[PDB]
């Protein structure tokens, strides 16, 4: 299938970034993974078009 | 030993809390582990002595 395919998430709980480049989310924020190695992935929103890297606890993948 | 035996972690990252009941910290912040069941521990701030909820891989045990 398309790009997308393993690279969406639902956040499972809300995250408030405490460091420049960390990306924050709503809970039940749908995000687009780029890059997902280690604990901190790099993710789009798709509700606010924003990028950053995200704690990989916080969200599941659909 | 004593009761802060496999009870005693530092913060790897720091940490903002978004939900009522969880416990935001510094990097570097040393906690004390009050519960350990699941992704979300019970503990207690060694700095500030405030309890509540932290998300478990934003810590390790010293
Ligand atoms: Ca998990
Ligand atoms: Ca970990
Ligand atoms: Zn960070
Ligand atoms: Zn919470």
């Amino acid at each position: 299938g398309s790009p997308l395919q393993d690279n969406l998430v639902i956040a499972l709980h809300s995250y408030e970034p405490s460091h420049d480049g960390d990306l924050g989310f709503e809970k039940g924020e749908q995000l687009r993974i780029l890059e997902q190695s280690g604990e901190w992935w790099k993710a789009q929103s798709l509700t606010t078009g924003q990028e950053g890297f995200i704690p990989f606890n916080f969200v599941a993948k659909a």
